[PDB]
């Protein structure tokens, strides 16, 4: 890393845009990976809406719509998810309540729609616990089969592995746009690409690259993607999912009830149009106002300088993780390879000793399984520690975590 | 009713408290039984725990100690507590709504009781959330949607409770308050024969527990869910209390991150109840929130909540049927009215009701109010709906009475 790239993260613009940053100057946060910190405009603006146009015809309803509308445009343009106009196509925008409801609704709406027995759902090594389960219950119901992409040495899925697993009997395919241990950036659109020639669908799990690096549905050439909104500065408790308009109305609804209706009777009913189809009863309209507040801050930032900021910051946690001959990074030892998130573990010491230790120095990791087992049993690892990082960490907080590995060698090495 | 009375809902010892309704003094908001306001101290706690908490190291600690404390707190408001008055903490589980609560319990107890053949009775009174998810597991299961009825009186009598729950019923799940009728329903009466057909018991609690005292274990229900967003809490909240057996035994709803105890390629093994039913990150800064409105119910008193509401709707029905040009669509006795009364002005849409009492500051819901159902037995297409909370006063309900007038000026 050169003197000028060093310096770059050794300043920090952003947080002090952050109250709980600006209120605790001594505490390293690297847990990005799990949540993120709330930039005050959010804070507040989930509080205004509270406050100003609180409401499920009269006048603070029909606000709480427009809001809500706006939110949705927002969220959509965020993703590229626009017409031939730049229109955002806010209509193909579901909400849900974080990543992991999203892979639900569509593993039971997507699987009910498209499998058959004997047909191949694949999804990779990689993979958080919500994108496995679902597909695992699935399968069992109707049939199919879970396949496996895996890895190379270099924590790579290669073409020849997309190949080898894509094949004929391929009906949906679900892959992590990035690792969220690994930080591993996978090639969606190639994958999509083979998915599709097998006419097969092509669901991204984009819960880590939302929030780090330029997501666009229409060069993806995906046909779902979701994530969380409490990864990217919004708040918790709103997850976002994306669908192809015409695969959307196909879909069959997931959760019934209020709202997603457009007329019932005793004994049936007849569904509202997309996206209302997908979200019923009383949405999180306080929530959403401040994920579109979330979307309009980090517009604000430019993404491109968010992205070229947290690169150089993950070379650097790489790079200086590399100086601790005690340290074991799980995954590569290039910091240019992964996308926010650095697995590793500290020589024969369990993570959750690591951790303890750490945070008596006022440094936040998250230690276990990270909710990716599989991929762990995968590398014969029982348990790691992860150190994550955003565009409000700076070069500070990354020594702090290397000076607080001292501190955890000299106690348990 | 009395002069003491009518000073009583006069004054309004707690709209102050709301800070929307302090911004906005010309604003009569009467619809709450869609959604409630916010008291500060709910908005200020929700902020808190982002600013304060926000997240085994301190933040995390902190807020996991924060939503056990909110579960607690839930847990002991509906009754929910031991032998020895703890709060049975663990059997909370927390939802975005009632609605996915609802679809939660069709979903995992119907799998796990439905048999071809059997009974699923509801009543013509429920809230779409609670009709949809009983359609589409009893054509999966083989099983019968059966109706409980009215009579003209809009409440569901003993007789038709024992005529419509047969030996065949296995689940029943009826709402404890109607959203449009304001009727209250006789839960413990209900469950009693429920379980003596042996079947379990689903209560939609959504109007009761913000308005009366809602006690689990004298309810004999087995399964009970309401929505935070209805009772001064935030929105994206809801809570699914249920029996620990039996919660035990259900199969989980969502699948994922954190409802788990270990996983491999090919299975995984379940967490405990209520982690069980809880997939992915939650939202922990609305349950923070929800417990705020806990201890802001609490301290307010739940008895003088109800005392209040109790005055203010009779008021209202009082009031209402002061106006020739106005029917109600339920019972014309205030007293039999928790929160909701429905109603429509002679020849005039509810939307052209609602339309010019927005114009006078006046906040009504007009439509089906997700009882399409019910609107079909009543023989109605639409209907105006005004509902009362504490935080209302009799000039909220004065200013609803002057605004149906100018309604009739300009319609009758
Ligand atoms: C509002 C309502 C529901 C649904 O509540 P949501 O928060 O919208 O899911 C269920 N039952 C009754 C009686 C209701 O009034
Ligand atoms: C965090 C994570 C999820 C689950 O996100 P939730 O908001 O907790 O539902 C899914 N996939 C990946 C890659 C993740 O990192």
């Amino acid at each position: 890393m050169t003197d000028t790239e060093v310096a770059q993260i050794t300043d920090n613009p952003y947080k002090a845009d952050f109250p709980i940053l600006a209120a605790n100057p001594k505490v390293a946060y690297l847990d990005s990976a799990a949540t993120s910190q709330r930039p005050r405009v959010v804070i507040e603006a989930q509080s205004r809406f509270y406050e100003t146009m609180n409401a499920n015809l009269y006048r603070w309803s029909v606000d709480a719509t427009a809001a809500i509308e706006d939110a949705r445009a927002s969220i959509a343009k965020f993703i590229g998810a626009v017409d031939k106009n730049d229109k955002p196509e806010s209509q193909q925008i579901i909400f849900t309540r974080n990543t992991s409801e999203a892979l639900n609704l569509v593993a039971s709406s997507l699987g009910r729609y498209a499998l058959k027995p004997g047909d191949d759902v694949v999804i990779s090594i990689m993979e958080h616990h919500s994108n496995i389960i679902p597909w695992q219950q699935i399968c069992k119901a109707t049939g199919a089969n879970l396949v496996y992409l895996r890895m190379n040495s270099q924590y790579q899925i290669t073409p020849e592995e997309i190949a080898s697993k894509i094949t004929e009997r391929a009906k949906i395919v679900s892959v992590t746009h990035v690792s969220n241990v690994l930080g591993t950036r996978n090639d969606i659109k190639a994958i999509a690409k083979r998915t599709h020639a097998m006419g097969a669908y092509m669901v991204v799990d984009a819960a880590q690259s939302a929030p780090h690096i330029l997501v666009n549905v229409h060069d993806l050439d995906c046909d779902l993607l979701a994530f969380s909104a409490h990864k990217m500065c919004g708040p918790m408790g709103i997850g976002v999912l994306w669908g192809r308009a015409e695969l959307l109305n196909a879909m069959p609804p997931f959760l019934t009830g209020g709202e997603m209706i457009d007329s019932v009777t005793e004994t049936g009913a007849v569904w509202a149009p997309v996206p209302e189809k997908f979200e019923a009863g009383t949405q999180d309209a306080a929530g959403i106002y401040a994920t579109g507040a979330a979307i309009k801050y980090l517009n604000g930032l430019d993404m491109a300088k968010i992205e070229k900021r947290e690169e150089l910051l993950a070379r650097y946690l790489v790079q200086q993780l590399c100086t601790l001959d005690f340290v074991d990074i799980v995954g590569s030892k290039l910091g240019q390879n992964h996308v926010g998130a650095v697995a590793f573990n500290v020589r024969g010491v369990h993570p959750h000793d690591v951790s303890s230790i750490l945070d008596m120095n006022n440094v936040c990791i998250r230690a276990g399984h990270h909710s990716a087992e599989p991929l762990l049993i995968e590398l014969h690892e029982s348990s790691t520690c992860r150190a994550s990082v955003a565009f409000y960490n700076d070069k500070h907080d990354i020594d702090q975590l290397i000076e607080g590995l001292n501190q955890v060698w000299k106690i348990f090495g």
